[PDB]
């Protein structure tokens, strides 16, 4: 039986808002669950109601209201963030972590308490375990280890019916694989067990500028396809504007220019783990071998050494900056997508060069991934193709709020135009963090994976109580 009191221990949380600032909602209530028991109690009660919906909120970083429950119940999963933490040995190591824990705190705790760390990250660490595992969780390690959803050995899940189940690849495996990349549709992740690696002492962080997309992409693909023993430990890249803009021009590139008609340029971003047992000269020798033959513009290679924790935490500086400029609690109509290797050059021509040649005010990430690291059994949707290589693209728009900058309607319209152009060109792409309004568009997104997705919904959340903000299924009555 669900027993609740007024929240005393907690600061105000705007449960009807998220990072995107595109939508707003008015939940009936915000609940701070103590742990999995409370989550189950809440979902069991929701199932008995005629039409209550429940959204589990991670850290509110959705763009499109995915963690909202207008006229429903929001669970603050961070109130469970301390639950379950442990490190165990089998001599491989694992961590149990709460679904509501921030990746930032997992990094700090694992490194400081055990000299260990997760091996697959997001760029930004104030995201929750459950939140990223429900999507994928992608950064520069994914070419080696796969996304965070490919680095899980166990989940505790409370289903939309309110049932608690421990799941793995071999136990309640339909739920396990369904929840991974499953957009919160089948249950609330209350615990994950994840592999850990010995934490590196240090990182050599490198950025190299490219004039042309062909050179950039060929070199990026080369670097993610080398033997593990002779490879970097992180590969990303981004297009930036050939301008003096502090937001997304040349100032955004160095870690601590040639005058040309280029509208955009490209930056290949690499990192090499090393330990204090390695001399600077040794690291130099390794890097020199690894980048032999690369066609980056001479004179525009930037390098710094920093601790592993500082490198994984590198985006904290960006948040501090934004917050100091009152730009954090503002709209961010970001667009994220996966593009097939076969179509990435046309995507660059049509979208980067064609539509975005003046930039979007923030990073335009683009870098290759390896399909073999993305578990085909999961709910993740990738574009068709069987090139081992595919790409992720992220358009991290940043603008002063209206009327100083464009309206949210305007920006969303621009995002729609990008997607429209890809569709009209028949490009092989899928949205990451997908958002659609009609189920017809959702069926187009899932393609031949749709039947399985609905089957899982019927098995685990038949009344569609859970994650209504994804707008895939509507709440059934009674
Ligand atoms: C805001 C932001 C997001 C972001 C990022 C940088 C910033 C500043 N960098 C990313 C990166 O480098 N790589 C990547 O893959 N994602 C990145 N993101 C996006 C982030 O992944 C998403 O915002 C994602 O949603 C995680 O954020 P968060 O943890 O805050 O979760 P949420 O937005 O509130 O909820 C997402 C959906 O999942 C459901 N949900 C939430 N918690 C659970 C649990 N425990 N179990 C089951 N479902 C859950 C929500 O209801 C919602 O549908
Ligand atoms: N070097």
């Amino acid at each position: 039986s669900l027993d609740l009191q007024g929240s005393i221990d907690y600061s105000t949380l705007a449960a009807g808002k998220d990072f995107g600032g595109v939508y707003s909602s008015n939940p009936l209530a915000l609940i701070r669950p103590s742990g999995a028991d409370d989550v189950a109690r809440v979902l069991k009660s929701a199932c008995r109601s005629s039409n209550l919906t429940v959204a589990a909120r991670g850290n509110g970083h959705s763009i499109n209201g995915q963690a909202m429950a207008d006229g429903g119940i929001v669970l603050d999963m961070r109130s469970t963030e301390g639950n379950h933490f442990k490190i165990l040995r089998i001599g491989d190591h694992y961590a149990d972590v709460s679904g509501g824990a921030l990746w930032e705190d997992i990094l700090m705790r694992c490194v400081s308490e055990y000299g260990l760390a997760p091996r697959s990250w997001t760029d930004y660490l104030r995201l929750t375990v459950g939140g990223t595992l429900s999507n994928a969780g992608v950064s520069g390690q994914a070419f080696r280890y796969g996304p965070q959803s490919s680095n899980v050995t166990e989940l505790d899940v409370v289903t939309g019916k309110g049932d608690f189940l421990t799941c793995s690849p071999t136990q309640n495996s339909d739920l396990f694989f369904g929840a991974l990349g499953g957009l919160g549709q089948f249950g609330v992740i209350t615990r994950a067990r994840i592999p850990l690696e010995p934490a590196p002492d240090m990182v050599r962080w490198i950025r190299m500028v490219y004039a042309e997309f062909e050179d950039f992409s060929r070199d990026a693909e080369w670097l993610v396809t080398q033997p593990e023993k002779e490879s970097f430990d992180y590969v990303e890249g981004f297009a930036f504007v050939n301008s003096d803009s502090p937001a997304d021009g040349w100032p955004s590139v160095p870690l601590n220019p040639i005058h040309s008609g280029h509208q955009l340029l490209y930056c290949l971003e690499l990192a090499l783990h090393f330990n204090h047992s390695n001399s600077s000269s040794t690291v130099d020798s390794v890097v020199k071998r690894l980048i032999g033959g690369l066609r980056y513009m001479k004179g525009f290679k930037y390098e710094v050494d920093l601790s592993y924790v500082e490198f994984v935490m590198r985006v904290k500086r960006v948040e501090e900056d934004a917050r100091a400029h009152g730009m954090w609690d503002a709209p961010h109509p970001w667009l994220n997508l996966f593009v097939s290797k076969a179509d990435i050059a046309e995507f660059d021509r049509l979208i980067f060069k064609g539509l975005l040649h003046d930039g979007v005010g923030g990073p335009m990430l683009v870098y290759p991934l390896l399909r073999s690291k993305w578990d085909s059994r999961s709910s993740v949707v990738l574009p068709e193709g069987e090139d081992e290589i595919f790409y992720i693209v992220a358009l991290l728009r940043s603008n002063p709020p209206y009327p100083k900058g464009p309206s949210v309607d305007k920006l969303v319209s621009q995002n729609d135009k990008i997607i429209q152009s890809c569709i009209q060109h028949g490009l092989g792409f899928k949205l990451y963090l997908p958002h659609y309004q009609s189920q017809h568009d959702w069926r187009r997104h899932f393609g031949d994976q749709w039947s399985k997705f609905v089957q899982l919904k019927l098995a685990f959340d038949p009344m569609a109580v859970l994650a209504p903000g994804q707008k895939i299924f509507t709440r059934r009555t009674k």
